[PDB]
């Protein structure tokens, strides 16, 4: 009976509010590139929701047989950041306006849930969607001790909107986020708006598979009743 018990749509935001993981993907590619290392664009999004550490260590472990030093840590996510910033600012994920109007339309609360803490696309969320979003109903990596995939920050999440888990959809991008959803016990959509196989994201626990936002936006009354 979701139509009765829902109350609020989980958001995350890279991937599904903003279309930003061409330009980490690419940032990610090219600063391993030049240090001679070989992290493709697709395993980019694979390891998205990773710390810059975890994503670094993998694929040093792998090719050097080492793990990376924190002063190599630093420097290649800070070489990281200059290319990422070189790229043009990332727009809204088109679909994502209008779902989020959708969702609005039906009494539906917004709410996002983010690892980043990168504060340069987190401000952005006020004035992209204005209207949309409350300060006190978002979780980033600011609130957090565990990212995705552990549940906690859907957990928090329905902490701070007084939700029960029946009460919340979560909209997701990537493994490790759908499996945040899904550990923390919330019906969870994934949206698969990168170069994934979408079958990658069904077994991390999505309930649900979709190509795009706005093929979800499309489908939203489908899934309701
Ligand atoms: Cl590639
Ligand atoms: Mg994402
Ligand atoms: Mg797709």
């Amino acid at each position: 009976h979701m139509r009765k018990k829902l109350k609020a749509v989980l958001f995350d935001m890279n991937g599904v509010l903003f279309n930003s993981m061409p330009y980490h993907s690419e940032a990610w590619h090219q600063v391993m590139k030049t240090h001679g290392l070989d992290l493709s664009r697709e395993e980019a999004y694979m390891h998205e929701g990773r710390t810059g550490a975890s994503t670094i260590n993998i694929v040093f472990q792998r090719e050097l047989g080492k793990e990376a030093t924190q002063e190599e840590i630093e420097s290649i996510y800070h070489e990281k950041s200059i290319l990422f910033n070189s790229y043009p600012e990332a727009e809204r994920m088109p679909g994502a306006w209008e779902l989020l109007q959708k969702v609005k339309s039906e009494g539906l609360t917004p709410m996002v849930v983010t690892g980043s803490g990168q504060l340069s696309l987190l401000e952005r969320l006020e004035h992209n969607f204005p209207g949309m979003f409350h300060k006190e109903l978002m979780v980033t990596a600011f609130d957090v001790k565990y990212g995705k995939p552990n549940p906690e920050p859907y957990l928090m999440a329905l902490k701070k909107g007084g939700l029960k888990a029946d009460e919340a959809v979560v909209i997701e991008n990537a493994p490790l986020g759908v499996e945040a959803g899904h550990k923390a016990g919330i019906f969870t959509i994934a949206v698969n708006t990168g170069p994934l196989d979408g079958q990658v994201l069904l077994d991390a626990g999505a309930d649900l598979l979709f190509p795009s936002m706005q093929t979800l936006c499309d489908s939203w009354d489908t899934i309701m009743l």
